[PDB]
């Protein structure tokens, strides 16, 4: 009782990839992260015209951090169009790191690991 | 039929939870979607600034979460409460959300994106 | 004045360093410095999409990359050779560099930053 | 050891290049130097922008010179700040790297030259 439910995430960021806007790549992208008071914030991609100008998934939810009043991230699963763990892009990693430091653990696809592992500096 | 001060204050109150520990320059952004829905973003800088999301990046993000739709009108407020102009980037995501006839505040009064991103 | 052929020639020549896998839409554009210089920039796109570089981003690099200065006038191609309109992020790092005054080759002719990206 | 890389010149040339850094909004000025692999030297420096997120990193610019000056492959890369001291690059410029360097890429950084499988493990 306390430890990281990731298949809660798992299921939550499938759910959350039906709103995907990914129209250019058509590879919609779902993620689902605990805050260290227990709560369940997702995000998913947005993509544009321009293609620079894209949101990842990992960007949104960093969003709904602060939207719902802010708080550390502890765990963070972002899904594909399959319900595949992926692994975070390097922009999402940066993110990753500053709202949740070295501890923070994300789903990969060789298991969970820690952005100290996944982002050293 | 936008109430235009709704937005503002919806704007405002959502700019508390701004993460701009880096300009210290905060920012709130409120819009009505076409079903009447109001959403809300704020701005979040990073270390490497070029990672930063304005707070009309939060919007989008926000728009989808809640089920997508199409904006209507939106504001973006700075510490003071006032209206701000959104940035060229910002223009573009609002074209892809709302089109030409998207609303916007905007320090001299309302504007259209036809207005703001000509084409 | 502007010689804006010698801009699109020059746009189109830069064009064949575009790297575009992922929309398999190069860009290429050219521009000149207040000093009369050309520089040039093509897109560079990446597996992660918005981390994308625009062909106006990397024309801005080339800028300083060079000594600095103010950017005059500029002309963006696509794959046909025929004018492209900046996206939105790009017309804020134009103006940035450029002004209000700065000149742009559209589809409907020269217009200015100010007119693009009104403030 | 002809044909190794020089660490020693790649530094030189990315304080030269910081020289014509445009960073107004952080006075954080930021020069960045390659070795592509067919030998060439290439820089890039860092440009900001009023919106924060529109900043291009210096690592960005030199991605631009490695396609305007013929693509090819980064080999070895340094980045410096205004003490000329070593930098690490943030997350999304790692990104950039590996799809334009590999896993095998040498990056310098303030603990010694790294690779970019080291720096972002896949
Ligand atoms: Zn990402
Ligand atoms: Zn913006
Ligand atoms: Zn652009
Ligand atoms: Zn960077």
């Amino acid at each position: 009782m306390g430890d990281v439910n990731w298949d809660t995430l798992q299921k939550a960021a499938v759910a959350a990839r039906a709103n995907s806007y990914a129209p250019y790549s058509n590879f919609p992208v779902g993620v689902a992260g605990f805050v260290n008071d227990g709560r369940l914030i997702t995000g998913v991609n947005v993509e544009n015209a321009s293609y620079g100008l894209a949101l990842c998934a990992e960007c949104s939810m960093i969003s709904a951090l602060y939207a719902t009043g802010g708080g550390r991230l502890v765990a963070v699963y972002c899904v594909d169009g399959n319900g595949d763990s992926l692994m975070p892009c390097g922009r999402c990693r940066q993110l990753l790191y500053e709202h949740g430091g070295p501890e923070l653990k994300i789903m990969t696809p060789k298991g969970v690991q820690t952005m100290a592992q996944l982002l050293p500096q």
